[PDB]
């Protein structure tokens, strides 16, 4: 038993809500949230800029110094950061960006970084900004993540959209 509230099951391990992943985590204050990565830690905008924002740029301070000791992260890979006052930990990874022309294959492989956590809030990878199919970045969690896994799509009409659409 976990205090997520309200979510539909997907699958044995898969939950999904439309929800804004700040205040879920205000809330809940999960042990891993999920930031929607990039391999320059430069959280600008989408789920990235909102985390940070509500760390009151906290996690742009404390990213920019992981940068500068250990250089810039793998699309596709990962690095476990603080979760400052929102979660204990917050797992960034990057998901590839179509508006970069990335390998959408990759994104099996980030997906795959959530797997070393139990339970974690996280979003659809590669999805809004990011510029996936988020049908097939539910897809592809769905297929790749064993853990327990509770998505947040901050977009109602998209919600409605994966739940209605969903093998
Ligand atoms: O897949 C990334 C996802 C896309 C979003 O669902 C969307 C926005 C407009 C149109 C369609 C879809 N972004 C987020 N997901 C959850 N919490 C969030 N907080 C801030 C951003 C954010
Ligand atoms: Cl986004």
């Amino acid at each position: 038993v976990n205090s997520f509230s309200g979510y539909l099951k997907l699958t044995d391990n898969v939950y999904i809500k439309n929800a804004d992943i700040v205040e879920e985590a205000k809330k809940v204050k999960p042990t891993v949230v999920v930031n929607a990565a990039n391999v320059y830690l430069k959280h600008g905008g989408g789920v990235a800029g909102a985390l940070n924002k509500a760390t009151n740029n906290a996690m742009q301070v404390e990213s920019d110094d992981y940068i500068a000791t250990n250089g810039p992260l793998k699309v596709g890979g990962s690095c476990v950061l603080s979760g400052h006052n929102l979660a204990k930990h917050c797992l960034h990874v990057v998901g590839p960006n179509v508006n970069k022309g990335e390998d959408i294959q990759l994104l099996k492989s980030a997906y795959e970084n959530f797997n070393q956590h139990e339970v974690l809030l996280a979003p659809l990878l590669s999805a809004g900004i990011f510029g996936a199919d988020p049908i097939h970045s539910l897809r592809v969690c769905v297929d790749t993540v064993r853990t327990n896994v509770y998505l947040a799509v901050f977009d109602k009409n998209l919600y409605d959209k994966l739940v209605s659409s969903f093998l």
